């Protein structure tokens, strides 16, 4: 099949959804594409370059809320931003493991820059705007990794069904796995944003 | 060398610090221990059982603040808890990648149970206590993964040194990598806790 950037990325994401990150290799990618490894090598040097590119593309394709709406509050933008980040990461198997250790790509510079200018225009210093952005990303990444990687681990070996857990831990785990972890996440996200709001409004006051 | 649980775990953590999670194998563990693979297999069935055990042991050894102090506020306990969780995860290379997708171990039941009882005795429902605990873990895990995995990625290929970044993104990344990410983390952690505090005190009031 065809080996332009787009087709290589499409085949790569298919294979990622078939086999997960740890068994995504240039060997199996070559196989999926019906080509010899030294053909693929012309197009994709290594698994790292491949992972770097999927990270960027999963967002370009599926992270629809990168930009604030005209007039949107910074709280609403961080919420809508986080929800969209979470969506994009969950869309492919081990997606958050793919995102891990990427930095914004040149094709995301203007997007990430705008996001920081927007914060700073709402009364954040660069530094608190940065911390808010970073906290939202790290929170959202952990929440999606815990969920994806809890799941991957269960494929490999089960858990004790209850007949062994102490009572609170027993009902806590029933609750946290009764949706995908979406309510733990949406609740944590409100706590985080209100925390940034309390910090920002305080200004020089001891808070 | 000796193959009791303790010695296998010690050798495993050494190898983890030498080679990272992705090149930690039962082959190289057998080599490190100076034994044949079918000898190791008696002791350790697979990489999963091995990862499950290192996850538990890295905490037992190095997560000193699992328990609140008598009289300690829930805010102070979540802070001291998170800081200690972060420490334990950073102590070994790809440590957070090791923790990912573990659930509390039987030898951590009484610890995690106590943590939930403590929250609920401070006025959290099980559910908000749970969300607070989960948010603190997911935040702390993302923060440590972003840092560890940003680092692992740099071994594999560098970044653009500045002569290409737009201005805010340029100075943001200088700031966020001028310590290990410890100030982004400690700031995010205060925002999260104050957010849980605002939620809890509100009770039935629209907040
Ligand atoms: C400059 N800024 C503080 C940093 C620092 C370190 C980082 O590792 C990153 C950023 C920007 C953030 C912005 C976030 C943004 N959001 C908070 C989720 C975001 O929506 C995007 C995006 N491309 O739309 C990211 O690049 C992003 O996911 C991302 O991957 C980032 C990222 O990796
Ligand atoms: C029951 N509780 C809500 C859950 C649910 C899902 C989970 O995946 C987990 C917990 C408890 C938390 C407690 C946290 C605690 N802390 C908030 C960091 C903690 O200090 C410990 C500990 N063993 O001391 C954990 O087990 C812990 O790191 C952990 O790994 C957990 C964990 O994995
Ligand atoms: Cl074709
Ligand atoms: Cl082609
Ligand atoms: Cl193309
Ligand atoms: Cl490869
Ligand atoms: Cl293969
Ligand atoms: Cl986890
Ligand atoms: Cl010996
Ligand atoms: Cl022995
Ligand atoms: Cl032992
Ligand atoms: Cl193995
Ligand atoms: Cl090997
Ligand atoms: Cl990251
Ligand atoms: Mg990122
Ligand atoms: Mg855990």
């Amino acid at each position: 099949s065809r080996l332009n950037r787009e087709s290589v990325i499409d085949a790569a994401l298919e294979l990622l959804n078939e086999t997960g990150i740890d068994g995504l290799t240039t060997r199996k990618l070559a196989q999926k594409l019906g080509i010899e490894q030294p053909t693929l090598y012309w197009h994709v040097k290594n698994k790292r370059a491949l992972l770097d590119a999927l990270a960027v593309e999963i967002l370009a394709r599926h992270h629809d809320y990168s930009l604030p709406a005209a007039g949107e509050s910074w709280q609403s933008f961080l919420r809508n931003n986080a929800m969209s980040f979470r969506r994009a990461l969950l869309r492919y198997r081990d997606g958050a493991k793919v995102h891990l250790g990427t930095r914004p790509d040149e094709k995301q510079y203007d997007t990430v820059e705008t996001q920081l200018r927007f914060m700073t225009e709402n009364g954040f210093s660069l530094r608190d705007g940065l911390y808010a952005i970073s906290a939202v990303s790290h929170f959202t990444l952990g929440a999606v990794l815990a969920q994806q990687e809890h799941t991957a681990a269960l494929t490999d070996r089960p858990a004790a069904p209850d007949e062994n857990l102490p009572p609170l831990l027993r009902e806590a785990l029933q609750i946290m796995d009764s949706d995908d972890g979406e309510q733990a996440f949406l609740h944590g996200l409100e706590s985080l944003i209100r925390g940034f709001e309390v910090q920002l409004t305080a200004l020089l006051q001891i808070v």
